[PDB]
């Protein structure tokens, strides 16, 4: 299915981000760009989040390829899942009414995870127009935004009716 | 199978909603709206129901695309399987003699949960056309209609008959 | 295979009816209904039978689409088998000279259960042509009747033979 | 343990109730009356609930034998749950603070069933003080009691501190 | 547990009923029959019923041991259950107020069957006291009966009440 | 594979005989009888048997379909094989020469005694052997070979190279 | 369990026989004997029954031991069940009112015919009926209520 | 093992709290307060934390018996854990030096959990001796506590040191 | 795979032989002969052997069928694998150098039958003496694919 | 169970023989002769037999400690289950009337070796020449209880 | 077994090192504290190492109890394995001389393991007597130490032998 | 079982050498030196051998130990299985007439070529030869009879009747 989803250059972010789907949605971004580099695409996201890591691959293999990237939230994005929809193409970042949003993220291996969550938090500030210390605060702690609450905090562009 | 029934604009929900089937279902409508934006499609409904959250995801996803969504009820449409059910487009809304629905609606966020129930059951009042006191009323608790009832009620538009 | 049946327009009903099984036929016989909404449908059963909601569900569908639906019994049609054989298109209820017929009824609310209990009676009476209250005793008992005795009592309504 | 447990006369019924711990409960139920006739039993419930026709056999058990079971609800006591907690000897019917009760009680067995839930409404009637039309609406509805409102209903004796 | 109220002469017959739990029950009623011939037995029963040749096997050895074995109904005893019920030691046969009996009776040659169910109705017959003629008329459909109705009966001697 | 036999009408009933096996060979009987029914079908039985009632029903689709159905016996017959063997088109029941047949045969008990009567009838019909010796050999164990099975008129003709 | 019944001499053997089954029944059987010689022991049998070869070595160890061995019919004793039910001790040989018999029974095919006619001779001394009578009703399908199977010599005594 | 322990009245909570674990602390608790009411229990928890129904659960069962239980954080005391060890009788609430504690927060029933959850803001309020809007911030977020952190927080009475 | 082996006449028989291997190697070998009844098909055999009546199967529909059936034995051919060997085709039947036979073969009525019947052509595939091929199927021994060939049981070498 | 059966110094091999198998036989041995070195232990065999390698560990295991071994064939012993019936202590080897006893055997050049052992041991136990012993250790074939008592595998059968 | 060996106050830790191991090993030392808080323990340890969290858990309930913990080495101690050697009770800390020691160190938060290895390695300094920073120099690489390196470094006390 | 073996103070180590093994073996070495140092110990061996580290855990426990410890090979002892045969004590290291023995050996690579000559040592001590020889004899596929392990001054003695 998703397939034919994929001539469309829909992209479907539905579940949990690891490794595997990190590498699936980048390997079909990394397709999409190859067949069309000038015509945009449609990441659409309902995912509870997941690995920081995982995350920024996906977030990199965006801001690296030509298309413009569209993204929509569907259910929910939450964690690296909700980074990903803040991360869409300007004015291209799009939440259904009733879908959240939640910013809230989760050896040696720590110093890497830290840094990359310094990373994280300043593309956050940079996307949101929110200063990095509130950024800290809200990424570090449990909060729900309705589609209506992410607008007005910056994550999305448009509500779509 | 469904498969083929794709082809004709079919979708077919006959089990409990969970975040795969809402997945599934989302897919299948982003895709036929992908085909062809003008054109109907229908819904054919049985199901027990399920989470509020994946209920919502098909609803704003019927809501968001083109096409308009015919919804049938076929055996039984319950919880978030009503609530799609009534949230099909207007006069298309269609259940068979003997169908059921039970418009009773029984992880994260408590808080969520409590706002989403507040617009499901205001949605189910612009859609019956029903006071909001009486939708949650009988969200509440365990009732179910028959497609006369339902019908009456307001949340299906005709029933179809041989 | 049973998909090559499918082109030549026949389901086959083989197991125990559950909402699997039930879901199964129900979209076979949307999708044959869409290929071809002027032209006959096979159905072939031999089944022990099962939910009566399930049952019902199928029993909808049929009296639903357009294709008139024929219905065949091979080993056995008991149950809600027995009911869907009953409700095949009329002069087109067929049986095998030794398949035989129990129609015999025995997740879910008690008092959906006795409604629809009811109106599978109520239906059956219309088919068979008997009264409502032999049905009701019939249902209650645990009889088998021959491809004859079957055919006497209008469940079907011709034996296939030489 | 709950074996150490039993030769202090507590049984702890610690799930959702379906035959087999409908079995085991009865069974403990008798044994205890079988030492000692004379003296009481306690019946700690922590239970989502079950099958009408399993609650209603320790119903029956409990009314049955000489004993007198006083019931304590510790986390949970939902459906037939709530309902044993109610049949509890009077002024024995105990909750914890923080405790929960949900009354809400979900072929040709159907007759059965009807006529079983009948029993139980009026049970609850009696037992609650409640008239039967009050305990038909509450029992049909999804409704939380804290053990303050139980108390206050009938289902409990006293709130334990 | 069981192992305890072992110890208490109690065997709690609480499933259906096949060779496995057949070879059980008998097994505990040999062993509690070894320990001491003369002491009362107490058999609690809760059972769907099942298979009449692994009923007929708790039956004989019931009947042969000298111990005398009190039937005790608690949610249900159906099909070799309520026969196992009604072959308690006479006035030790017992139920509760809420209990149901359903006397219904549904790798074996086929005449195997037809004996055992004739034997059935008659040693049913002679427990009850009702001629064997209305037990075969009942046996052969579905009813349920309350404590009162099975009192009434014949098939327990005494509701457990107060 | 058999797939590839299906096209040339060739079913295999190669294993016992229960109601999904019935099913199947249900279905391939119909499906070919739907294709042409003018023309043959070659059933060809490897098979312990087993039930009547599974047995019966593909009989019962064999009579009833146009096209003549050929049986050949490969390894083995017995139970519900041998009768399906027996009911093949006449003239046209076959066995090799190594291949045995064993006519034994061993819910609604007063049913299967039906059926039981009924096919022993159809047999004593299709070998003309007396009803009365019919019931003597399926009631017990007895293996003919390939000549013992022409004699008794169970297959028409043995192939031999 | 079983165990407490071990104790009093009781054993049961209460499904299919295979070499498992035998194996424990031959080990019981041998246990007892040990214990005391003298003293009876009881077999009770309800069996769909099994295996010849499996049947056949439960058979040599009760006819070797020193303890008579009493067998009783419950449910059911069909094929080796049936054989060993006919082969308990004479005048020891049991059934309930109720129970029922039936004596219908490289690759190890020569031995297989051996063990089946010692079977078959066995079952004619021990009942009584001819051996043509024995090889006619074990090839066939038929079985027996405690009173026929009292009648054609399987058991002695129906229990009641 | 934990048997052994049991005797010296000592229980390990060393898991993610749900209902089972939560039942079997719940039964220890009970059991030892049978035992001997008037006698100390000791609390070791090493727990990620877990659901707040299955928590107060234990909570309640600590505050109805009549032994004092002193709680003795080990490696990690999350969510309820954490709320577990605050709730230990007072001046016997311990850490390890490495030890660390989270009173951070993360089916029925959304507005039950909603009432818990003003409730355990409270009670660690009490315990804490701290403002409850500052309990409402910490609860609310992520942040570990090291053992003096802990202690200065109010959340244990003192550390044991080699 | 063996699927386009197939499309060239190609049967691979690679494990032991049991009742459902038999149906899928009869139900080729019918299928083959249904495609094209002139024409060859060869049949690779490394197997362990089997059951003597699932053997006797393939055999029957190999001599029933009306195209040739050549045999070529690959690792093994033991049991029932060394007897279809020897059944193939005359001048047809292959080895390959380092290849092994043993015609070793392990209602038992029935199978003494079948066990006579293979004896029997063996002795005639071979035009070894029916009493030494007895002698040779009751014990276990290896032969060569060099003594399989000066045996009769294989008609050439494949070699070069 | 086979724990009491232990305390009566009988150990049961009823299975076929594997390292696992082996490893426990050899422990009961030990055992038994850790207890009560002076005093007899009763091995009853139903084996089908196995890996020559882990029969010989029964086998010296057997040789080497100083209880006598007496071994008893109930159902079956083939294979090493035949060979370790006939290496029990002398005038102890039993087999029960109807029980069965097949002599064939089924680093290779270890296991030559151990082939070669296991020839002798049977020549000297049974008394053949070691050439009889090898032709009947390559083929298949069972000998009754009689046959085996015969042949020297056995001292005595089991009766009366 | 083992559990004869807890006879005498022997615990074996044989294997990786998390949550179940750290649980197990924690109260086993807390069972042997409680049956003779005078009496030394021993402490077997062939381990690859583990989790730092688990590690730690372990490590306090060493220094916590009362009885001295000996710590011998017997095939690998590496990870928190070694730690746990070297934190056995002082002159008490032995070796196999074939035996191998590697102190390289590798569900959770990030800031946590960062406190916990400074932790790990300031403790590791004191034992040693190595300086801070030699420590983080060697758990940052891997090499393994023999016995009599081991020994040289600090790690051990003893190396056993004829 | 084998817990009465344990009594008796033998230790049948029967399956290959891997660290669960070692442990095992370790552990019932520590426990009967810790039950009476004095006592002699018996180690029966039918090991095709294992890993050198499992195998040198349990050499060392083996001298470190007070308890002498006999060592008996029963079907075979190869790798670490013949390494621990030929390192009981002396004098007490026994074999089966026809049990057999091989002494050919098949993470950090650095460490195992370590063991692997501190082996060759231990075994050129104790069979007395040449360490030379040792260094073919393990590098090579080999099998020696209980006379051949006899002659190598693997075993002190081989035990008959």
């Amino acid at each position: 299915i998703y397939s034919r989803l994929l001539k469309d250059r829909i992209i479907m972010l539905g579940s949990a981000i690891d490794d595997n789907v990190a590498n699936s949605i980048v390997s079909q971004l990394l397709f999409l760009a190859a067949e069309d580099p000038e015509k945009e695409i449609s990441l659409y996201i309902n995912s509870p989040g997941g690995s920081i890591t995982a995350g920024m691959a996906i977030y990199d293999t965006m801001q690296f390829i030509k298309p413009k990237v569209s993204t929509i939230c569907i259910g929910m994005a939450a964690s690296m899942g909700a980074f990903l929809l803040a991360a869409g193409e300007k004015g291209k970042r799009y939440a259904l009414p009733n879908s959240e949003v939640m910013i809230h993220q989760p050896e040696i291996a720590a110093k890497r995870i830290l840094l990359l969550r310094d990373k994280l938090n300043k593309v956050l500030a940079e996307r949101t127009g929110q200063p990095l210390e509130v950024i800290e605060r809200d990424t570090d702690r449990d909060n729900f935004k309705s589609a209506e609450e992410a607008l007005e905090y910056g994550l999305i562009d448009k509500i779509l009716t």
